[PDB]
């Protein structure tokens, strides 16, 4: 059976449900630890979420950081919350100046400004989701609460991050122990003591913590792996590609599960329900708090998949033209960007304005840093590399715009190569770590959540320059599907972070007898802020579904948003389904499943990324915030 296999042994093996997209996710994993619990396994279920999933999702407060047991059940399970932010950093956590007199206090006082003593206390990046799986293995080896006989994860959506901050303690631990012995000026630059041997002997064992998670996924015995996908065609060849990393690094994956199929049956009451949610949101939509003064537009959802360049054109007349279009007013250049989460086709919104008043008369760049090659898709081009590219499908005539892709993150180690480039001599001059402190500045510019993209907006915001200066008069961006939009004023507090380095650099640099290298990035930030605050020639769009959850959410952000000062003026609701049509959106959707079924069924076969074994998951038609519900959609599916 599906599921007798996966309750076969009393030997502890730890399922892993791993995807992306709010594809119930939670709501699979959770059912899973139910109906194992229902067959004798003392089982934990945990979920790494800020948002408590694990609780909304079982309907108890399991949301507390160590493993509680449920109320109200004679079933044996247990949820586990666990804090990224706070407890993973918790765990993290004579006077000879006789210098002074060879005026060495002036340099003296010049390094511990640097204040390198700060950035090896500065607990690298990714700890947390490194140390979070660790944790668990804790309480479970430990048995202080229950011994477990099976574990079910709920993964964060979509193996390197553990091998990156093992390599980022070592850093730090070399230098700690080069610094137990040490002149002691020279530890007075990191403010460290003589012996560092109480620091060093607790910093290895959580590098060997984050150590025994790459042993435990590789793990033949204990861990198995389990894909969740919507039956959509990005999503399928999305985890094609999520399983060639497991076959790669090891990872037993033996089972996907494909959730929200709608069934033939009961496929008929998937429109009573979609509607339902479309009827709430746009109900809010008129009535949202904030929303009152942007202006908002109800686009009817998709004919068919827009994949031309003439299909591009007649869709501009669809969102921007029966409704105002009155946009293009203004000065004579203008910043037009749009976002929102990936589903909303906002690509095919983004790449349809500048289509649209292309043959208006105005010459209009359109920038793309999805990297999922949206643009060479949406017009059908292969619009490829940064630099801009012509648009060649129409019939002969004038095409003033052009599309230039920027990989993010080929846009950030572009940017971190360029400060590889005397003062090196001078810290080298104690012992040799260079090396190693140029890298772990940086540990301080990876920090930020999505900054990889604003690399690709700033490197273009420059681009204004004789050879496009007069070419281009608006310009129009396509955020990637994640979460660019900034809706809390870290502005200013990234830019003095800039400053603040740059300032501390000039302040060693004049005292060894470079900074306007950062001086390039402090002005095209602020060349870059110049446009995002710019009332006249520069306003925002963000594209939207009627799913009502989704929907509130892009209030959440409009709101906030808004006092931040960025102006969003305009809202796109782009995937409207119409009654009178009603019937021939469930027959599309219905066969745009089975047709991406297919897809999936035709993965060159065995080898790697595969046909391994599927799970049909039925339309998530009711709430399955109820312990029983979870009884029941467990016994559904598995």
């Amino acid at each position: 059976g599906v599921f007798e296999e996966l309750a076969a042994g009393q030997q502890r093996k730890y399922i892993m449900i791993s995807g992306k997209g709010g594809v119930g996710k939670t709501s699979l994993s959770a059912s899973l630890a139910v109906k194992l619990a229902a067959a004798g396994h003392t089982t934990l279920v945990v979920s790494t979420d800020p948002a408590h999933s694990l609780s909304d999702s079982l309907a108890q407060d399991v949301s507390g950081g160590r493993p509680v047991l449920l109320q109200g059940t004679d079933l044996p399970l247990w949820g586990l919350e666990i804090d990224p932010e706070e407890a993973k950093r918790e765990f993290f956590e004579q006077v000879s100046d006789f210098m002074n007199r060879m005026g060495m206090g002036f340099v003296i006082d010049q390094l511990k400004e640097l204040k390198l003593g700060e950035l090896l206390n500065t607990p690298p990046p990714g700890l947390d989701e490194a140390v979070a799986i660790a944790k668990v293995v804790q309480f479970v080896q430990a048995a202080e609460y229950a011994r477990f006989s099976r574990i079910v994860f709920d993964t964060a959506p979509t193996l390197a991050l553990p091998d990156f901050v093992d390599a980022s303690l070592a850093k730090v631990i070399r230098l700690r122990k080069k610094l137990n012995g040490a002149t002691s000026v020279v530890r007075g630059l990191f403010g460290a003591g003589e012996s560092q041997d109480e620091a060093v002997e607790k910093l290895e064992l959580l590098q060997q913590r984050v150590r025994m998670v790459k042993a435990l996924f590789r793990d033949k015995t204990q861990t198995e792996f389990i894909i969740a996908t919507i039956p959509t065609y990005l999503g399928v060849n999305e985890s094609s590609r999520l399983l060639q990393a497991l076959r790669a690094e090891q990872i037993p994956c033996k089972r996907i599960i494909v959730n929200q199929i709608v069934g033939p049956q009961q496929g008929d009451a998937y429109l009573r329900m979609k509607m339902k949610d479309q009827i709430a949101a746009l109900e809010m939509v008129a009535n949202d708090p904030g929303l009152r003064p942007l202006r908002k537009v109800i686009a009817p959802m998709v004919d068919v998949e827009v994949r031309g360049v003439p299909a591009l054109s007649y869709f501009g007349n669809v969102v921007w033209k029966d409704v105002y279009d009155q946009m293009n007013q203004g000065a004579d250049r203008k910043f037009f960007l749009l976002g929102g989460k990936g589903g909303v086709g906002k690509t095919s919104c983004s790449s349809s304005l500048a289509v649209h008043f292309a043959n208006d008369g105005l010459p209009t760049l359109v920038v793309s840093t999805d990297p999922a090659h949206s643009l060479s898709d949406a017009f059908d081009q292969d619009l490829s590399g940064g630099s801009p590219v012509k648009i060649t499908s129409p019939l002969g005539d004038e095409l003033p715009l052009w599309g230039l892709q920027l990989d993010p993150e080929q846009a950030k180690a572009e940017l971190r190569a360029v400060l590889a480039d005397t003062l090196d001599g001078l810290g080298l001059g104690v012992i040799s770590d260079q090396l190693k402190d140029l890298q772990l500045g940086e540990l301080l510019d990876t920090p930020p959540p999505g900054v990889d993209e604003a690399i690709a907006i700033a490197k273009v915001v420059q681009f204004l320059k004789a050879p496009e200066y007069s070419h281009f008069k608006r310009i129009v961006f396509d955020t990637a599907p994640t979460g660019h939009t900034l809706r809390l004023l870290s502005l200013p507090d990234f830019l003095d972070a800039s400053i603040g380095k740059l300032v501390r650099l000039r302040q060693k640099l004049s005292a060894a007898t470079a900074v306007k290298r950062l001086e390039a990035l402090q002005a095209s930030m602020e060349d870059a802020k110049a446009m995002f605050r710019n009332q006249q020639t520069t306003e925002f769009i963000i594209v939207t579904i009627p799913t009502v959850m989704a929907t509130a959410e892009s209030c959440r952000l409009a709101s906030a948003l808004q006092h931040e000062g960025i102006p969003l003026k305009t809202i796109i609701v782009n995937q409207v389904v119409q009654a009178n049509a009603t019937d021939k959106f469930l027959t599309a959707r219905r066969a745009d499943q089975a047709r991406a079924l297919h897809h999936l069924e035709e993965d060159t076969g065995p080898d790697g990324l595969a046909s391994l074994q599927l799970i049909k998951a039925p339309l998530c038609d009711l709430e399955v915030r109820g312990v029983p519900a979870l009884s029941y959609f467990g016994n559904v599916v598995w």
